């Protein structure tokens, strides 16, 4: 009954306990335990201590995001096995989240997590959120998508991983994505896409990968695709020679939409959108030929067959 | 011995007709042989157990166009030769019995349009395998629940438009593996959930005009690897983000479908989503909850929540 | 209504009773109460049943009417008794016959008593639908056939009972559907053989009775379905211990079930011989019905008719 | 820093035992790496959310032989990395929230035995995949429902010997096909459904000794195939024509089995059933001394089908 004088307490829809952008720098005592949802969202909250929200059992929503949280305790969430939605996004000083502290939140269904200046994604950090179908890790400082990542969110659709520096993109970093509709990969550092890594997304329907440092896509790794309705693939550095063949005649059958194929190499093919050149355009090797035999075996394999 | 306002002949099947006599019950004295029964334009109000009990061949009876106000529950239970079944235009009868079709495993055809049918009752079609044809629009159904057709895996017509079919949950149309044609048109579906088509793998037709969606997941229509033709229609499309799934689908889809008009945001008004490009549909269009001409910026984070996921991407950031 | 017919006894508990039996009555009682879910009227002398004798009975599971006077059956007796659960007609021995249709559309019923009703054959159609039912009994009928398909619904059939009629052989389809069945009960029939994978549908058959009946032989192959098989009765049979029984001889060493003595009628030298207990090198030769005949002095059309062993036999 | 009442230490596994040290309540202060957690033979009533929270690699945690009187459900909520729960020898418990359990993905072994349980709420077991031992014998169950093991389908050993189980239903056994001993015995089982070992074709070991069966269905035992010891003694079998399935199987079987002694008629008093021959099986021994031809079809009903044609012959 006692609502915390920061606070604005009500009953319907849902019980909710509303505290935003009152300058606050801890979470207020007393918030009501029948709270469903707590919207602490726009202050100046520091730390998230052990069981601090533990007497509302029936808490669906935590906000908690344009904070300034530096930790998070790995119990913070204590006695939340109901929490459906936790937003945490844009607390850019975080940096680091415990890889157990959303362990057991089974009912968890959207989880924000941009903008929280994360560096790496802990062992077992999206364990056991089987329900999960919304995930945000956009605009953080990510420099690698280790394998078995996202195993068990077999449930997961939304997948948000645009503005970090992943450099490349692991055989296994999508296993277990069976769910998955839409993947954003966009202004990352990604060089390369190994072979098999969307073995996984048959039903994937969106895939960004605008603003990366791709050369080169062989087609063989967008087959696995067969639910794909849109592809953005423009500000690459897309080399149009030998190794561009197989991504140009999978651009010509494929009957969804894509943006353009803009080459950035040969030089007499610069600025030419690959899906309009006929296949006669694209010869040799573009990389100075001659070269050491171990360079030689970083090539891809039309150019090591060019050289004879 | 035919009844006086009957006409009785044996070829191609035994048959008792009396269609348009005025009658005011079903007549006695029915051949008990008969396997056609054409009673229907009179003015029959009730079929108590007993009226075509002896009937034991029966495979085709005509009841629609009379006074229905009540089917007796165990009016066909031992006529299970039953194939043709029509009951519809008996604006007042209002319910079916749940149990009224059970048994009749040999049923392909089932007549319930303009019943006045309130509700379909959970088993009401339990049981019919053979059931191929399924008549239930221009009625008064409110709900479309889970599992109301689990059982009719050789259904391949469906017809439900009419209605006031609020929304489609995600198991109404479990167990409709041979469905050719969906009719779901003039009802007031407002959403359609994601996984509401998984069994639809054969469906070839849909008709979703004149309802109430203001967007619709591609999601839903990914399984409908057979659909040749879309109905889209007379809805209220909202083509900002929220639009940008269907709008892709829309895109790669080699069958037909037809205009999918954008009714907001108003600079988009009358344009067909199906003809926008991919940058036309940035940002929230707010279509809905109370003071309706507004910006998202003067949202809560609360009220957001009530808006589709893309809009509260669009707002905060 | 309400009150109870006179020659009746009507109670609530534990289910709502309608108890006449052994009243002398000749007709169905009027003013059996609607709530009835038990009626009991065995033991008197009711003639027939018409249309719809108990149709406001909705709620009947149990309708009782072994050993009355029954000559007749309305097709549509049943009319209204969605619910019903069992059925006892048994012991009516001048039925003769029940109309094909009279059971369709009663998919709760579990279990029909039809047995000592003078059946003179199973009409097509007359157990379709039935697909709860679990006891099945037609013993001691006057039955001439078991056509292909007749417990083709059955998928829940566990008991089928059959002996004491004059059925002549067993085909191929006369068992399809029984995918329940445990026990099967052929015993004192007239079956002078098993078409080959007549019981291809029995995997769960736990018990088979084919005793007093005339089989000359059986292949082992017919039984290698049964797999589930835990006690078979074989005796009283006219077994012919020639080639002919070594199929069946060599089942019977390994079977580790329950079985009845296998008695040998032929050849003389053998009689009365328990077929388990002979040596293999006891089977040898042809030993036709018949002085011992020789399948040397026999016509192709009956060398044809004989078992092949016999037939590759002074060939 | 060690809680004073405990001994802390790192090898093999980062432990902290304190049992029987008359503790009332949890100790506060349990170091957070604690992955081994000994608390038994304590005084212990209650276990809120909060008590264990910190110790998120938790994987054995030892609470036999307290006071529990109640536990929270939120208790292990995000100890997910639970692999041994040992809640036994607490008989004031009485009941378990059906929610404890979620999400324990990892958990191998459950003891539950003497907690003076009264029921099996529905859920309470659901999504233990991983699950091998089920320790629920001793407690105060009236009742096996349908589906409650459902998820349990790498569970080999079940224990539930000492409860009250009345009857077990056709599908109380659903989704064990890894079980490999299933303990029955000291219950109050009048009846097995036909069906209710169907999934059970893994099953080694089966007791059901010291029950109420006045007979067993050999249709039940039929899908055990691999089936090798079975109890069956200290019940009232009644050897008439009931038995004649039972008595089959038995000869056929070729495991090993405890003698089946019949409890009626007297004339078979204390036989075997495994020893007689189908020619003692007749007619109907009805539970009373009561003739089959004195009864009425009405009373018949409630008999075996078998006992029904023994009195109208
Ligand atoms: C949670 O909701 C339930 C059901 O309404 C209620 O009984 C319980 O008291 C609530 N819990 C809290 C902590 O308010
Ligand atoms: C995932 O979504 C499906 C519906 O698509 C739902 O039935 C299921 O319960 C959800 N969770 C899991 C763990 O599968
Ligand atoms: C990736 O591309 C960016 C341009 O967007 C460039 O500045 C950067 O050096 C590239 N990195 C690598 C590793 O090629
Ligand atoms: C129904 O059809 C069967 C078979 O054609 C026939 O024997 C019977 O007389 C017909 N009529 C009735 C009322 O059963
Ligand atoms: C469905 O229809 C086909 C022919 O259209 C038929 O062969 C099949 O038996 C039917 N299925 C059922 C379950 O009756
Ligand atoms: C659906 O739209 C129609 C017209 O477009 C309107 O008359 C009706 O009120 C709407 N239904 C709902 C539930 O908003
Ligand atoms: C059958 O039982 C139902 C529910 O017990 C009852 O409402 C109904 O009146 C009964 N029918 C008759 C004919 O008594
Ligand atoms: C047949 O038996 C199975 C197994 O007990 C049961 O699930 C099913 O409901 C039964 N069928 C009918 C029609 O009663
Ligand atoms: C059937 O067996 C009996 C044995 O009592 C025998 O009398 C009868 O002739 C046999 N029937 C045939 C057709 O051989
Ligand atoms: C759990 O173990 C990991 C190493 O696997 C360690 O990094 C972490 O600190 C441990 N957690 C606690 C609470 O001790
Ligand atoms: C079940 O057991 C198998 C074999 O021991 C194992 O491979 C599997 O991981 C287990 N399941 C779980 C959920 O641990
Ligand atoms: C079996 O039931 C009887 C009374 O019905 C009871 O005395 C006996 O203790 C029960 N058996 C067991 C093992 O509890
Ligand atoms: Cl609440
Ligand atoms: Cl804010
Ligand atoms: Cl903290
Ligand atoms: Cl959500
Ligand atoms: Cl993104
Ligand atoms: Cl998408
Ligand atoms: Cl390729
Ligand atoms: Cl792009
Ligand atoms: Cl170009
Ligand atoms: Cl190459
Ligand atoms: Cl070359
Ligand atoms: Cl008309
Ligand atoms: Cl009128
Ligand atoms: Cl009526
Ligand atoms: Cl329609
Ligand atoms: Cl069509
Ligand atoms: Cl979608
Ligand atoms: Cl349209
Ligand atoms: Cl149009
Ligand atoms: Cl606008
Ligand atoms: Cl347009
Ligand atoms: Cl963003
Ligand atoms: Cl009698
Ligand atoms: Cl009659
Ligand atoms: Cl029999
Ligand atoms: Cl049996
Ligand atoms: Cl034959
Ligand atoms: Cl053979
Ligand atoms: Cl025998
Ligand atoms: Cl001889
Ligand atoms: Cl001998
Ligand atoms: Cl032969
Ligand atoms: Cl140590
Ligand atoms: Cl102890
Ligand atoms: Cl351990
Ligand atoms: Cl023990
Ligand atoms: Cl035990
Ligand atoms: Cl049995
Ligand atoms: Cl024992
Ligand atoms: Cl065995
Ligand atoms: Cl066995
Ligand atoms: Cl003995
Ligand atoms: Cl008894
Ligand atoms: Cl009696
Ligand atoms: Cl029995
Ligand atoms: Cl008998």
């Amino acid at each position: 009954s006692p609502c915390p004088g920061a606070c604005v307490c009500y009953n319907e829809p849902k019980v909710t306990t509303s505290c935003p952008q009152q300058g606050l720098q801890a979470v207020p005592t007393g918030i009501p335990a029948s709270s469903q949802r707590i919207f602490l969202h726009g202050n100046r909250i520091s730390h998230v201590p052990a069981a601090s929200f533990q007497s509302c059992r029936n808490l669906t929503i935590l906000w908690l995001h344009s904070n300034a949280l530096a930790r998070i305790d790995a119990a913070a969430f204590t006695g939340l096995t109901l929490l459906e939605q936790l937003d945490l996004s844009d607390n850019a000083q975080l940096h680091v989240v415990d890889p157990t502290t959303f362990h057991g939140l089974g009912h968890l269904h959207t989880l924000h997590l941009d903008r929280c200046g994360l560096r790496e994604l802990g062992p077992g950090l999206f364990r056991g959120l089987a329900a999960l179908q919304y995930l945000y890790l956009q605009d953080n400082n990510l420099q690698a998508l280790p394998d078995n990542t996202f195993r068990d969110l077999g449930n997961l659709t939304h997948l948000f991983l645009h503005g970090n520096r992943i450099p490349s993109v692991p055989e296994h970093a999508f296993r277990g994505l069976h769910s998955l509709d839409r993947l954003l990969l966009h202004q990352n550092h990604v060089a390369r896409v190994h072979p098999h890594a969307f073995r996984d997304l048959g039903r994937l329907m969106t895939l960004y990968l605008f603003a990366n440092n791709l050369s080169m896509l062989p087609a063989e790794v967008l087959m696995p695709l067969r639910s794909l309705q849109y592809l953005r693939l423009n500000d690459n550095p897309w080399v149009c020679d030998c190794r561009a063949r197989p991504l140009w005649a999978w651009l010509q059958k494929f009957r969804g939409s894509s943006s353009e194929v803009p080459c950035n190499l040969p030089q007499r093919l610069a600025d030419r959108d690959l899906k309009r050149l006929a296949a006669s355009d694209l010869e040799g090797c573009a990389v100075t030929s001659q070269l050491t035999d171990e360079e030689l075996l970083s090539l891809p394999k039309c150019c090591q067959a060019a050289a004879h």
